[PDB]
């Protein structure tokens, strides 16, 4: 009876109702069930990333055996998972060997459960090799696919759920968690943790992410239910306040207000213990309603009578009843205690976690997307028809009007270099994703062979590890008409498929993200134009059909041109680029402000038509930045008074007049 000391039955908690209810996962469970009962080659293996639900699908299997839902063979078979722990607490292969003796004494209504295959073999347990063949003992695997990797049986994988999936799924388990925590749970709060852990957690899997963030929300929630509610301290404080005053004083008159005050402090603390009763009743009554109805499921299966239409009629829909009533009194009766874990409360933990204000969190999508022209243009300066093109390709991406199977957006950007389409790229990142470190920049440069659309994809790849990691940033592909032809086809899958198969067969996401193209191509003729405002579109076109297939011009939303800067341009670029500088001067309390010919002067030295605006920020750097660096440290110039910038001859100068 090795199995009593190293196994937990799992048969037997699903059998006293002590299993979590499991939500979907039909065709996995029934899959396994097909492959349980295998000629050859019999058990079978649950392959998938962690938190993914393998064990939720074995347990769901013991709930299905129980419940009697599985054809004849399964019927009263007993699944019990080997524990770990208990067997390392020489002697672990001498225990492993009681346990197979064991599971070869009923030989085959036993089946084994082995989470993280891996560790049994592979500190690799040899003397479990014999009993697979010889069929002395039936298991099932949960191991990670790395590890089955490692360990190459029949294969099963199990997926990761969607959102909608997990929803349902904490939907599913809602009631339990309800009564494991003492609290409420809003719908919108477990909408919000399911879509929530998807966009900011990375790391980590669905639904396992969303069930940990409402799982700690309504820790919250008890520790703040628990505790004395905030006018009764304030009271207390006040009244002890009052109180000292008073004695030292021996005033009357505080006297009578002490008393008041003290006729007040005892309705609120009564109020609060009539409100803590109503949460203890509510509570009560809901454990009692559970334990009707694990209690009609017992009786389903041994076939008492009466009873279960008792249960059925009487019992739970009276105490159904009266739950409700408890909680439309917990309606009317809750002021100081809040038991309702709303998406506030998941968007407090994730806050905890990520590290995000949460203002960003929830601030309204609607009025960020209409203003958006405005948001592009606080960093990028200038480029009108691009920030409106993208602005309006993203509106009606977001407003649902276009194929949802493809990526929120897809554009070609052309024109010079230094005119801000990385900027642009920067800005679309930082406003729909939150920081401009949601991007995944790729140099089509480098990718010209065939080893290119190997090494981005897989033979793992460069672009495929980056956004299922990252399923929400932009993707930026700079100077992608030197890409292999290759990739090109790996393009227009993703553009259209709005997913990608990897080399290693899964399929990556890119339905979050926006996938910017730029090219070199039109610069030459963008340049030579301007030309009328619209007609340029048209003139590059012709030379986009040189070099792309109607396919590619087809499939992405807009082609943008980007036109070269102007002076008044490049002056403001200088001066939102001096807007670091100044930000950081302003924390050790300087004041700085640039002369207007100053202002021409690194205007003039920041921007060639070949490099655009790239050299200004170091031609910042060097002219400035140098001297005024030279000049705090010297103690020449001083915090509290205001640093002008202006020309001596033909250089830069700081000072304080
Ligand atoms: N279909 C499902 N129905 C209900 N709960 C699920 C389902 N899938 C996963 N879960 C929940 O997810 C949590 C973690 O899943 P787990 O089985 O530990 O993942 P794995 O074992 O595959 O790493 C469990 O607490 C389980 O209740
Ligand atoms: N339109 C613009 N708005 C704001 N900054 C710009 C603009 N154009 C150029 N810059 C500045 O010039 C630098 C380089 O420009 P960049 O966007 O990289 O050009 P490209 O997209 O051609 O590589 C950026 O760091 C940015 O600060």
């Amino acid at each position: 009876q090795a199995l009593k000391k190293y196994t937990i039955d799992l048969t037997e908690r699903a059998e006293q109702g002590k299993l979590d209810p499991v939500i979907g996962r039909d065709e996995e469970i029934r899959r396994t069930i097909q492959v349980l009962q295998r000629r050859t080659k019999n058990n079978p293996v649950l392959i998938g990333e962690p938190g993914v639900g393998k064990t939720a699908i074995v347990e769901g299997l013991a709930q299905r055996i129980i419940n009697g839902e599985v054809p004849e063979g399964l019927k009263g078979r007993r699944v019990l998972a080997l524990d770990m722990g208990a067997l390392v607490a020489g002697e672990f292969e001498e225990r492993l060997k009681g346990v197979l003796n064991d599971l070869a004494k009923q030989e085959g209504n036993v089946i084994l459960f082995i989470d993280a295959l891996h560790t049994m073999v592979g500190d690799a347990g040899n003397m479990l090799k014999p009993a697979l063949a010889r069929g002395e003992l039936h298991c099932v695997g949960a191991t990670t696919l790395d590890e089955y990797r490692q360990y190459i049986f029949q294969k099963v994988f199990v997926a990761e759920p969607s959102v909608e999936d997990t929803i349902a799924i904490l939907r599913g388990l809602k009631e339990r968690y309800e009564l494991h925590h003492h609290v409420q749970i809003t719908d919108p709060a477990i909408v919000a943790a399911a879509t929530l852990s998807h966009r900011y957690i990375a790391d980590r899997q669905l639904p396992d992410k969303a069930i940990d963030l409402i799982d700690e929300a309504a820790s919250s929630i008890r520790m703040q239910i628990d505790s004395k509610p905030e006018e009764l301290d304030r009271l207390d404080r006040r009244i002890i306040q009052l109180k000292l005053e008073q004695q030292a004083l021996m005033l009357d008159m505080l006297n009578e207000e002490l008393s008041d005050k003290e006729r007040q402090y005892s309705e609120l603390e009564e109020e609060w213990k009539a409100e803590k009763a109503s949460l203890s009743g509510t509570q009560t009554i809901k454990a009692e309603l559970e334990q009707a109805k694990i209690a009609i499921e017992q009786a389903r299966r041994v076939g008492d009578l009466a009873r279960m239409s008792e249960l059925q009629y009487g019992k739970i829909p009276e105490l159904e009843k009266q739950l409700e009533a408890a909680t439309q009194l917990e309606g009317k009766t809750m002021r100081l205690l809040r038991n309702k874990v709303t998406d506030a409360e998941i968007a407090e933990v994730l806050a905890r976690w990520t590290g995000i204000p949460v203002s960003r969190m929830m601030e309204s999508e609607r009025e960020k997307l209409l203003r958006m022209e405005q948001e592009l243009h606080h960093r990028v300066i200038g480029q009108n028809e691009a920030v409106d093109a993208v602005s309006n390709a993203i509106r009606r991406s977001r407003a649902g009007l276009a194929d949802p199977n493809r990526p929120i957006g897809s554009f070609l950007f052309l024109g010079p270099t230094g005119v801000g389409k990385t900027e642009l790229c920067k800005a679309l990142a930082n406003f729909m994703f939150d920081s401009d470190e949601a991007m995944v920049r790729i140099d089509m440069s480098e990718f010209m062979e065939k080893h290119s659309v190997s090494r981005l994809v897989g033979a793992g790849g460069y672009l495929t590890e980056a956004v299922r990691r990252r399923p929400y940033s932009v993707i930026l592909l700079d100077a992608v008409e030197k890409a292999h032809p290759d990739v090109f086809n790996i393009l227009l899958q993703v553009l259209d498929d709005g997913r990608l198969t990897d080399g290693q067969g899964r399929t990556v996401d890119f339905r979050n993200t926006v996938v910017i193209m730029t090219s070199n191509l039109g610069s030459d003729l963008i340049q030579e134009r301007f030309l009328d405002y619209a007609h340029m579109k048209e003139l590059v076109l012709g030379v986009v059909s040189h070099n792309f297939r109607p396919e590619f011009i087809n499939r992405i939303d807009e082609v943008v041109v980007f036109h070269p800067l102007g002076e008044q341009h490049i002056a403001s670029i200088a001066q939102i680029q001096l807007k670091r500088l100044y930000k950081r001067l302003e924390e050790r309390g300087y004041e700085i402000h640039i002369s207007d010919e100053a202002l021409k002067l690194l205007s003039e030295n920041g921007y060639d038509p070949v490099y655009g605006a790239r050299p200004l920020k170091r031609a910042i750097q060097q002219q400035i930045e140098n001297p005024l660096a030279q000049q705090i440290l010297s103690g020449e110039l001083v915090p509290g008074k205001v640093i002008r910038l202006e020309v001596n001859e033909d250089r830069i100068v700081a000072v304080q007049h």
